[PDB]
């Protein structure tokens, strides 16, 4: 292989990265885009926000343009996210009891039904628990709902469209603690009763020179339950300005992430949350923090590419 894209392809694997459609729009991005990867996910365009503006009243544009990318490059489209309790309209906090459940239960209705043939898979439920285990502390459905939301969600989705894997997703859950052990619970407990669920999502969120040394082994005791896994949404933030120890350490770090997903039969693939450090989340919530993507802001590959290469088996 000469590209990421080739080797992912190679492996039989995925290699997905998070598509902002604006950025269409900017040449030298489309072409990474077209070229270095076999799937896509939108990075916000199918959240609620971006879906439902007015209760009912729906705004496909943008995600339809995701799906649309992906149906005319040949790339398996990956759906995020049905449920968050990030960046939830205000006229659904104002919501209560049975009125937001339904919202809620509408919301996952409407949106999987539009994709419906398109979306191979969903972030049914994003981000559920709590860091030191249990469940999330600021969540307008764990508060209003209570514990049998993340069921409700899974079971409308799985009405709504038969076939598409339907996962959940967390960060903070890539090594065996608190918070992955919560999560393996409830994956634990819907396979043996029957509730729709085919697939876990590990962000991978991380920060340079700390990959969870047990990641492969917590991924296997996922897979192990009888589901597929996925690493969702990699970056690997540094202290800004990178350095060649820094952008060495990375690479290892992205070998290691990538080898850890290798390393597991049902591990679909990686998805990179983003192509270029000039378009990442990461700077604007940790103040001098970044540098986390494949390629830097002038589009140059990183040494992490290589280390991606190496680690899909090219
Ligand atoms: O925060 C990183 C990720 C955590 N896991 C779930 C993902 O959904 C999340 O992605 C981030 O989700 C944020 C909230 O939806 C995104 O922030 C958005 O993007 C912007 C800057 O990146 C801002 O303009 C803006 O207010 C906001 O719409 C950001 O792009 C996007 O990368």
């Amino acid at each position: 292989a000469t590209t990421l894209k080739e080797a992912a392809d190679g492996a039989g694997r995925d290699f997905g990265f998070a598509l902002d459609p604006n950025r269409l729009s900017e040449a030298q991005y489309k072409a990474i885009a077209d070229s270095e990867f076999n799937l896509v996910v939108a990075e916000n365009a199918m959240k609620w926000d971006a879906t439902e503006p007015s209760q009912n009243s729906f705004s496909f544009g943008a995600g339809d343009r995701v799906a649309s990318y992906a149906a005319d490059t040949g790339k398996e489209l990956y759906g995020h996210t049905l449920v968050w309790h990030s960046q939830l309209p205000d006229w659904a906090k104002n919501l209560n009891g049975s009125a937001f459940e339904s919202a809620m239960v509408n919301h996952v209705t409407k949106v999987a039904d539009h994709f419906e043939g398109k979306v191979a898979s969903w972030d049914v439920v994003n981000e559920a628990f709590a860091d030191g285990g249990g469940r999330r502390q600021d969540s307008a459905f764990q508060q209003k709902l209570g514990n049998g939301y993340i069921e409700t969600a899974f079971r409308a989705a799985r009405a709504a469209d038969p076939t598409a894997k339907l996962c959940i997703n967390d960060y903070n859950v890539e090594g065996i603690n608190a918070k992955s052990n919560s999560l393996y619970d409830l994956v634990k407990d819907f396979k043996a009763r029957g509730v729709p669920l085919d697939c876990v999502g590990f962000q991978s969120h991380l920060i340079v020179g700390q990959v969870p040394g047990d990641f492969r082994q917590n991924l296997q005791r996922f897979a192990d339950l009888g589901v597929d896994v996925r690493i969702t949404e990699l970056d690997i933030r540094m202290r800004t300005p990178s350095d060649a120890t820094k952008l060495a350490t990375q690479a290892a770090d992205y070998k290691k992430v990538v080898q850890a997903c290798m390393q597991v039969t049902r591990c679909q693939g990686v998805t990179v949350w983003g192509i270029t450090d000039k378009y990442s989340w990461v700077p604007d919530v940790f103040p001098g923090e970044g540098a986390a993507l494949v390629w830097d802001a002038s589009y140059a590959k990183k040494p992490a590419y290589a280390a991606v290469m190496e680690a899909f088996g090219a």
